[PDB]
């Protein structure tokens, strides 16, 4: 037989039932499915990370690299989608398969060394040339739905985005999935290509949760906040203490 | 979500084409199919542990517990499978899954300082058991015809030893089958145990005058259990199908 080996697995059943916890999901919607986001499968894998470490998430500094997305998860309106994360034996690498099925595949690890400058937003040469004129958040799905991207409430963390869609505000609710959902919303917005585009690949993601507390700021209603900053130039998306570089989609 | 967490698992990509060091499973065919032997599930559960204690298997005496067999798993033509090993999170519970489906589960351990004294014990010849056998329905090719010769009542036997676990321990499943009164087609589906050591094993081994190696079997229905070499093997149950 040829032999794999894993230093570590974890299986995470998900239900989008009402009062279930992962409720949420069904907000997200594409080209009139459910689907499972991207932004999840980083969330379960950082999870699997965390117990490997004994650590919580929320003081895990990590970096994923080379992550490549091989399919969509459909989740059904009813029953349950197991998914089970890998961690390679000696290795970095990670996968994420269901019923066997390989889903995603990446390297993660414990970023040892938390650059907080990482995470500064990225500036052009010379101020904004054409005047920026902010779309607000009903606007901004509204350019979304038309185009298949049909998010529910729990998706709509965009409150606000530049006309072309380089820079906003982000909601944060306590929930990693949404959030860096919403920053690859913001990366999609200002995109020229039509239809529906998934993500199939990201070079590298960097996330560090005391930078993260710190960028945020409270509104006058209380809400919670991190201004979002997009470069398709330079290939990165910053928002918070989440750093997204290498971003690819592929028609859907 | 649900969390169930994995302190270690493994994939064996199973091939049973010529050219693979699994064709040997060929040859375990029952009701007209290949069916993975459950003493293959052993095998790789066995290998899992193993390598997460850095050991052989041969330096691994190791005892399972309350073996379920949930489902069989028939090779497809293209002669292959995929099957995942994961032992739970801080626990000796382990799981064999195909697709994501469960296939076993149990429990499995590193036997601390085993105890030899565990394996302390007219005829049919080869062909005549297998005979009996195929009538009932247990097509064994030649990688899985280990009786050498068995009593008339089934319950005493030699065993050929070919360097392989799995055929070896699915012999003492066949002694264990042709000694019962129902002739039906049973497969298992649970074992209470099954301990293992291979330093006993080594020492119950005998040559004969053609230098084949073997091992005496017994099996007593008194107590359930079926020895040979250091293997023993304690409350299988068999169902239908």
């Amino acid at each position: 037989s040829e032999n794999l080996y894993f230093q570590s697995a974890a299986i995470y059943n998900i239900d989008t039932s009402s009062e279930s916890p992962d409720h949420y999901l069904v907000d997200h919607t594409l080209d009139g499915r459910v689907l499972f986001p991207a932004t999840g499968y980083l969330s379960i894998v950082w999870k699997t990370l965390a117990r490997a470490l004994g650590l919580g998430v929320e003081q895990l500094p990590v970096v994923f690299e080379d992550v490549v997305l091989h399919q969509a998860t459909i989740l059904p309106k009813t029953g349950t989608v197991s998914l089970e994360v890998r961690l390679l034996e000696a290795s970095r690498a990670f996968e994420v398969s269901e019923n066997g099925n390989l889903v995603v595949s990446g390297k993660v690890y414990q970023w040892d060394d938390p650059d907080p400058r990482l995470f500064d937003h990225p500036e052009s040469p010379t101020p904004n040339p054409t005047e920026p004129l902010f779309l607000a958040q009903a606007e901004v799905y509204k350019e979304l739905r038309l185009r298949g991207y049909d998010y529910g409430p729990h998706f709509q963390g965009i409150l606000e985005a530049s006309l072309e869609g380089d820079s906003g505000r982000l909601l944060w609710k306590d929930n990693w999935v949404s959030f860096m959902d919403t920053m690859l919303q913001m990366s999609i917005l200002g995109s020229a290509k039509h239809g529906l585009y998934l993500p199939t690949r990201v070079t590298a993601i960097h996330i560090d949760p005391a930078t993260h507390r710190q960028k945020l700021y409270t509104l006058q209603d209380k809400a919670q906040v991190a201004d979002v900053v997009v470069s398709r130039w330079l290939r990165v998306t910053v928002a918070g203490g989440v750093h997204i570089s290498g971003l690819h989609t592929e028609s859907a």
